[PDB]
């Protein structure tokens, strides 16, 4: 069972967990309460299982999309920031963590995928997806490749799927229609078909995952990658001369990455709710707190106004916001877990040649819908 | 086309490529020849495509199993070590690189998978695969897991498949019978069935790859992993107090890891063959040469007798040889690429629920064969 008198925190391991731990040490120094930061694998799936039994972390960090489901299942404590605190963050970030009229998590940062490119290999990155095959031919002749990114998680291919018409659930007047899924319209099909053609024509490998893409980019094996702000720190360390820019267009339309608000929720089963509120409100969501995390691994555009105002001048953040503006904020509805699983299956099956793009997305639509 | 007057080397990125570059620095100093060490993704699949055209690296490093195919395809230079030099390496290593009566690569080191475990989480690691599921249940109660290893590459699952009867090709009197495959007998089925039941019962996850397992073990998230000597370096850098030991038995029989001899072959289209020979014979295959590579990432038991005599005292090396002794040296026949592809497909489909184990191995039996 969750222990009283300490805080256990779960956060994805590609985020600045060491920096978050620094905020934890500061918390312990002031309160005597020990803070343990952990990054279990597949934490976003482990949470619902263990929290159901009254176990797991006091605080869970994830993009807001998963939180509606946690809330519907009664896994989250309703949070109680007063009016002064709420005023400290951008109103739209609060909207992302609202579910059935209740705030169920604290917004931290706004994430969106960007095109990352090696300036020495590619001083002028492609403006369109359509340009990528020829770049790859040219680079292959130098023992390099044009583009590598994670093909195991649908999050990374979604921008291309959505670019020319793909969407998750139809949204009208502040309500998602869970029976109206947009993963199998002409736009979605066109997008995935292009991705699969890249693979068939040997410009990408269906096996490529996050670690393989990161290694390749950071070692100058590939000219481009697609990734979030968290990834910039490792590139800095690699001494690759990189730029961050708008994603390529597809059929003349911008790529539309799903926008995630990194959020922190409080386990409904936690006997440490007040401590968790104190930690999140008085320590983490301050200029000093977000600074420590961000210095470890960049957060992106933070929810805290005072600190975003000082990050805003960073061109990498301007590119992130530009890509966010072109994309869409993720739904937070409970149906999202089913949506993602359906799209992951379709992309893997189509990329590997197990099913046609059309069969893959037709099953995803059915699987995702109610 | 391959440039005259330099050496380009390809080696897997998880091995000691920076150490190897150091050997290259000394080679340049004595011979005037610059050495470039590269670690392309999927280098062992890319090599035959580019080599057939006269392109690629001067020297390729990979386990010996891939080299029969390269040699049969006309892509490797026959090597010419005199008897004095041949006497410096273990006779069985030369056997691994002999194909159609010709030596086709220089043996470097002998690799075998071992069980690696965290002595603090699990001071008493299992003697059997069979006690793993309950150990996992027990570790889950403490917020950890029992075992994580790469489920994307069949190499890592093979020891379990073979433990109780699985095999690649029937071997008799120095000849492999390529029409007699053993991936679909009672033993192979039992092995794969145990693995799939692990995943089914949430003791492992089918998506787990090399980077995920390494991250998990090196951060104290899981009590055990399965990996080779090259992995020990990063574990040393980690906080983890670890041990390396014999793999668990299955149905009472030892796990049977395929044993690879890391070997260096010379591209048949290299205009630098004499230089490649001098590099490999007079620089790399010396105590000082292998020490430089080994200090970067452990090689395993090396092929050079003089140096292996110094490494043999290492209990990690003792465990490596014990597991190797219980396993089988891989065939080097051209048919091995089709074997591995067939097995990869079977494990991924079985582990993910796409096919039953029986249907997966039934298919693999026929695909692997001729
Ligand atoms: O791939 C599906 C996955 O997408 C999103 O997860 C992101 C997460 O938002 C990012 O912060 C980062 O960690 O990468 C993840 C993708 O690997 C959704 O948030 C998630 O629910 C969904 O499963
Ligand atoms: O997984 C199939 C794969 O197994 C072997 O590859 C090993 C290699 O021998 C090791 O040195 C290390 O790099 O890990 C590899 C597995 O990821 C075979 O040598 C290879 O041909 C085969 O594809
Ligand atoms: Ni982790
Ligand atoms: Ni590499």
């Amino acid at each position: 069972k969750i222990e009283e008198g300490k805080l256990v925190i779960w956060i994805n391991g590609d985020k600045g967990y060491n920096g978050l731990a620094e905020v934890g040490k500061k918390f312990e120094k002031d309160t005597g309460i020990k803070v343990t930061v952990e990054h279990p694998d597949k934490l976003e799936e482990k949470f619902p299982q263990v929290a159901a039994t009254g176990d797991g972390p006091d605080i869970i960090f994830w993009a807001h999309d998963r939180f509606g489901g946690y809330a519907q299942s009664g896994l989250l404590a309703e949070i109680t920031p007063d009016k002064a605190f709420q005023d400290k963050l951008y109103p739209f970030t609060w909207d992302a963590v609202r579910y059935n009229g209740k705030l169920i998590a604290y917004p931290i940062a706004v994430e969106a995928l960007s095109l990352i490119y090696n300036k020495d290999l590619l001083p002028n990155p492609p403006k369109t997806w359509e340009e990528i095959p020829a770049l790859d031919k040219e680079l292959k002749a130098k023992g390099k490749s044009a583009l590598m990114f994670n093909l195991q998680e649908p999050y990374f291919t979604w921008p291309l799927i959505a670019a020319d018409g793909g969407y998750a659930f139809k949204y009208e007047n502040g309500k998602y229609d869970i029976k109206d899924v947009g993963v199998d319209n002409a736009g979605a099909k066109a997008g995935l078909t292009f991705l699969v053609d890249l693979i068939k024509n040997k410009h990408m490998n269906a096996d490529t995952d996050y670690s393989i893409a990161e290694h390749a980019f950071n070692h100058g094996e590939t000219a481009m990658t697609i990734n979030g702000p968290w990834a910039w720190s490792n590139i800095d360390t690699s001494k690759v001369n990189y730029g961050v820019t708008v994603l390529p267009t597809f059929k003349g339309q911008p790529s539309k990455p799903f926008v995630g608000v990194l959020s922190a929720g409080i386990n409904a089963a936690s006997p440490n709710k007040e401590l968790a509120k104190e930690f999140l409100e008085n320590y983490l969501l301050t200029d000093e707190g977000l600074e420590a995390v961000n210095k470890d691994k960049p957060l992106g555009a933070v929810a805290l106004k005072s600190y975003e105002e000082e990050l805003a001048k960073d061109p990498r953040i301007a590119a992130t916001m530009e890509n966010a503006q072109k994309g869409e904020i993720m739904p937070n509805i409970p149906q999202m877990s089913a949506f993602w699983y359906a799209v992951r299956t379709a992309v893997i099956n189509a990329a590997s040649g197990r099913q046609t793009v059309d069969a893959a997305l037709a099953a995803a639509q059915t699987n995702a819908a109610a």
